[PDB]
C-alpha cells in the first residue's frame, strides 16, 4: 500500500510531544509507547522507530549529558 497523506511519518505536532515525552521516559516499551500514542494518532511501533533515531541523533547533539 501507500501512506493517505504527504507526511514524513509524523506532523510538526506529534514530534513535540515525542520529545517532551522523551524527557520523562528515556526508554519507552510496549506499554508506555502505547500511552503516548493513543492521544497523539500514532502506534507503537512509530514511537519505537523515533525513540531508536533519537537516541541516534542524540549522540551528535549531546541533548542531555550526566553532570553528577
Amino acid at each position: 500500500g501507500s501512506q493517505r497523506r504527504q507526511r514524513t511519518h509524523f506532523t510538526s505536532q506529534q514530534l513535540q510531544e515525542l520529545e517532551a515525552t522523551f524527557q520523562r521516559n528515556h526508554y519507552p516499551d510496549m506499554s508506555t509507547r502505547e500511552e503516548i500514542a493513543v492521544w497523539t494518532n500514532l502506534t507503537e511501533a512509530r514511537v519505537r522507530v523515533w525513540f531508536k533515531n533519537r537516541r541516534a541523533k542524540w549522540r551528535k547533539r549531546e541533548e542531555f549529558i550526566v553532570t553528577d
